[PDB]
């Protein structure tokens, strides 16, 4: 049985019923010519990979979590794609309930402000405290929300933050639209990946495996997997908190009790996600 940091874990299976999830967060949808689904499809055949995956895995649902200021015409191009390939679900980030994961931005800053203020004045770190208080004061009115603050960003931490939250939701991300249980896992794939014939059943230590760093893939055997909740917990306590490096990497590392005493190549070997069907 799989083991790491001295502790043993079961190799949990991920059903052939498990949905597959892609993500496309588009900061300039107005660059796409009229009549095209606003997913990059050049050199980078992301829209083709997604369509191909839904072709191959005919017994699964292939979701694409999308976000960006898409026009009426682009939204109708999405519905046309759903109507062609009838196992592709286009899920808009703004229609998803993420409320169970949120936390006020002010409480994250306040908890860190209080932590720094509790050191004796000779060690206090007043420059950091000045940076923290300025961030607390500049929280926009009515947007005192960890999730809302990432919803309005438009660079790659926008994508990264909601990738983590989508995999937390896993099966429940699909069922809360309109087969799959809210408690089932998901297979998250980067859009640059090509499936070459079906995946079958997957196996993951403690129900999670990843092909990512700390061509990505994350697989979980259930929603609200504890290794992703560990990363959420860092997003809720650490002001800097990068969604990828902290919300994904450090979280999964902390869940498995990884430390500087361990070998990253051993950890990687232990958590790795590989399949011969995925190029």
């Amino acid at each position: 049985r799989p083991s790491f940091a001295g502790k043993e874990y079961s190799l949990e299976p991920i059903d052939e019923r498990t949905p597959i999830l892609f993500q496309w967060f588009e900061a300039r949808p107005e660059r796409y010519e009229k009549g095209e689904v606003p997913i990059l499809n050049t050199e980078h055949p992301y829209l083709s990979n997604i369509i191909n995956a839904a072709k191959i895995e005919n017994e699964r649902i292939i979701g694409v979590l999308v976000d960006g200021n898409f026009t009426y015409e682009q939204k109708k191009e999405f519905l046309n794609l759903e109507n062609e390939h009838q196992n592709i679900a286009i899920i808009y980030r703004a229609d998803v309930d993420f409320s169970m994961y949120d936390k006020k931005l002010s409480d994250i800053y306040l908890e860190n402000i209080h932590k720094q203020e509790s050191y004796p004045a000779s060690e206090r770190d007043n420059y950091l405290l000045g940076l923290l208080r300025e961030e607390l004061k500049n929280i926009p009115e009515g947007k005192d929300s960890l999730i809302e603050s990432y919803a309005e960003k438009r660079e790659h931490t926008w994508f990264d933050f909601f990738r983590n939250l989508a995999i937390l939701k896993a099966g429940s991300l699909f069922t809360e639209t309109g087969n799959i249980s809210p408690c089932s896992g998901c297979i998250y794939l980067d859009a640059d990946m090509i499936i070459t014939d079906k995946l079958g059943v997957l196996y993951a230590p403690d129900g999670i495996a990843v092909h990512v760093d700390c061509n990505g893939a994350i697989v979980v055997n259930r929603s609200n997997h504890p290794a992703l909740l560990a990363g959420l917990d860092i997003m809720k306590s650490k002001v800097d908190a990068h969604p990828y490096y902290d919300g994904l990497g450090k979280g999964i590392k902390r869940h498995f009790n990884y430390s500087s005493l361990h070998n990253y190549n051993a950890f990687c070997d232990f958590i790795e996600e590989g399949n011969p069907g995925i190029i």
